[PDB]
């Protein structure tokens, strides 16, 4: 099962731009590809050669599952992804991977620092997560589209409240 | 406030050490490559008025969904001489959220909802310019499929050198 770190850098997109502003998902904002990184593990094979924004060797029908953050780990600004799909704006390109779907689970039993002075020992508790999965199809490199909501810290009403439904366009390769 | 992601890859770091594995976390186990920090030899460095906040969250590849792991304790490491003063002592931070968003049930997640949630994070304060060795300790708990929950696995050290200019 190979996991992939989706992180955003919310304050950068927040600073950069201005207008495009979108609240309707089906039409998001378009950003560049300074703002965001996606990281996987060293066990997958990451490989720096190529062009794309991604690249692991994994088995075909492997399970790969993307989970979306901000910089503050979702507590202060967050992101939802609630679409990765494949690109056909750039031409013709892999099916690589099966459709996504969001996938909400229950975690019986996740851990969290406990209420000590440093938080050992952590306490487990059961907690709903979530991410976006999918499974290798075959090896190949294709285009992505992947469609977030950016929620900003409110501190008026400490709360996370939509600013924007944004677009992302990677790459990624598996071999 | 500047927020630091503290990433770890947990299923590197359970291939990788097969021995001194400690569930002593005052003698957690050394590790060299699994650690990042994301915003010299600095694993770390940004620029940022004195007396700012700084967040550390920690996290795996998983956010913390499979594999998962917490930061318990983030201090000047004073094994490698005297470095500077950047950061005053940092605390773990637990707050509310009052409103933390979450995917809804529909089939793409939108749109979101809105819901309470305890959120922590290590936070400090910088004190002044330099470059300061760290040492940073933290649980690693692996997902057991048996119980279908996050089990410790290892204490772990990794010490980065950070430097505010
Ligand atoms: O308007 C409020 C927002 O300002 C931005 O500069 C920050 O990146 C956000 O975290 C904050 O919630
Ligand atoms: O199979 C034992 C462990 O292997 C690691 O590679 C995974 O990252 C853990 O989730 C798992 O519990």
């Amino acid at each position: 099962i190979v996991h992939v770190m989706f992180l955003v850098d919310t304050a950068y997109i927040y600073a950069k731009y201005t207008t495009g502003i979108s609240t309707d998902p089906t039409k998001p904002m378009p950003i560049d590809h300074n703002s965001e990184v996606m990281a996987c593990s060293f066990v997958n094979k990451p490989s720096k050669q190529g062009t794309a924004d991604l690249s692991f060797s994994v088995p075909n029908q492997s399970t790969v599952a993307f989970w979306g953050s901000s910089l503050s780990n979702n507590g202060h600004d967050a992101i939802i992804i609630y679409d990765i799909e494949k690109n056909t704006n750039l031409g013709p390109t892999d099916d690589v991977f099966n459709p996504f779907v969001m996938n909400q689970t229950l975690l019986p039993g996740g851990v969290i620092p406990s209420g000590s002075i440093n938080g050992l020992p952590a306490t487990t508790e059961a907690r709903n997560i979530y991410a976006l999965t999918s499974t290798v199809k075959a090896k190949g490199t294709e285009n992505f589209v992947i469609r977030f909501g950016l929620y900003l810290f409110d501190a008026g009403t400490q709360t996370q409240k939509l600013w924007s439904y944004c677009q992302w366009d990677p790459t990624i390769t598996v071999y």
